[PDB]
């Protein structure tokens, strides 16, 4: 039977089922006030699916100049055509290769660049913004979005949205690497999975995806969305409460020292965006510092709500197109205030 919502993460994560329900705020707002992330499923069913395909981005924008990142070693691939990224999104034999002859796991950096999404892609901008869940929080002009209403004593987010495009991580060694490393944002954000590409050529890599989800500490209900309903899983997230940020900094200063980094005792390993918490580090965070997180699998059409100040990291299971919008809720405005 169709229900308003369910619980993931053993009761600690709200999952809303109807992305456009006029009464969603009644279920959402107490979870949000307590500083929890929230998941909303079904956004893909509201979108024009033809606007969000990798082949359309290549045909329309392929001659633009961009930089890529090799996710395995952080090497920057400078000044290539954006088609060189898109044409290998799902077809492994078309991907740029490393010196060892293997196909690379690539991230497309800063594309579209800066605040240019709306100017470059007006039809896509309209399709995303008209179908965001919790529209009084998430729309530029929402009644509960303070972004356009605050003075300079507050850090204001850029004009969005922003697109996040990267291949899936593939090997046993890739399990310890991030697509996006551990960091925090001073605004709230909603991140929508608009396309998942499951490749061909090495298309049989479904086994290491199951081991990554399991070792990623995913709950038993999350493990059922695959096996029972064959939804397409895009990315594995870990999110931590804003109140636990300093304890995470203490763990990472101690691990940097153990590994022979030479950092002043005050440097900020979260702002540095240089760490990915693998199974070993997540267990050490729990056991040595008392900190538990939320392990979330973002399927096609899932929207992830990330609270301001909450440290978070992202590991792509398959090739993902994500679109995210920043907003400033009244519940979390303290995180962008410039005093005390
Ligand atoms: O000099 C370099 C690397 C430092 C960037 N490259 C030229 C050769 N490339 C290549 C790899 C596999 C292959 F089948 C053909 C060519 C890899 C990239
Ligand atoms: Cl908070
Ligand atoms: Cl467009
Ligand atoms: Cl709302
Ligand atoms: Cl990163
Ligand atoms: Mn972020």
């Amino acid at each position: 039977s169709m229900t308003s919502h369910s619980w993931l993460c053993d009761g600690r994560l709200l999952c809303l089922h109807d992305p456009s329900n006029k009464n969603n705020w009644k279920i959402f707002r107490e979870c949000w006030k307590q500083g929890q992330p929230v998941l909303v499923s079904g956004v893909h069913k509201k979108l024009k699916s033809e606007l969000w395909k990798p082949e359309a981005f290549s045909q329309e924008f392929g001659d633009q100049d961009v930089d890529l990142v090799n996710c395995r070693n952080c090497a920057i691939i400078s000044d290539v055509k954006v088609r060189d990224f898109w044409d290998g999104f799902e077809i492994i034999c078309k991907r740029l290769r490393s010196e060892d002859g293997q196909p690379m796991v690539l991230k497309l950096k800063d594309w579209p660049p800066g605040e240019d999404f709306r100017d470059m892609m007006p039809t896509r901008f309209e399709d995303l913004m008209e179908n965001l869940p919790l529209p009084e929080y998430t729309k530029r002009d929402g009644r509960l979005n303070l972004a356009s209403r605050l003075p300079s004593y507050f850090v204001r987010p850029d004009l969005g949205p922003k697109m996040y495009n990267a291949y899936g991580l593939i090997t046993a060694e890739d399990r310890r690497v991030g697509t996006t490393n551990l960091h925090l944002d001073v605004s709230d954000a909603v991140n929508v999975m608009v396309y998942v590409g499951i490749p061909i050529g090495e298309g049989a890599h479904d086994e290491e995806v199951l081991k990554t989800i399991d070792e990623g500490d995913a709950d038993e209900v999350t493990k059922e969305r695959i096996h029972d309903h064959k939804e397409k899983p895009g990315a594995l997230w870990h999110i931590y409460a804003a109140k636990d940020a300093e304890k995470i900094r203490e763990l990472l200063r101690k691990v940097g020292e153990e590994q022979g980094q030479e950092n002043p005792p005050d440097h900020d390993p979260i702002h540095d965006q240089s760490w990915y918490l693998d199974q070993t580090l997540r267990k050490r965070l729990y056991e040595e510092y008392g900190v538990q997180g939320w392990a979330i699998v973002q399927f096609l059409g899932d929207a992830v709500f990330i609270p301001a100040g909450a440290p978070h990291q992202v590991h792509n299971l398959y090739s993902c197109i994500k679109v995210a919008e920043d907003f400033v809720s009244p519940e979390h405005v303290k995180h962008c205030f410039r005093l005390t």
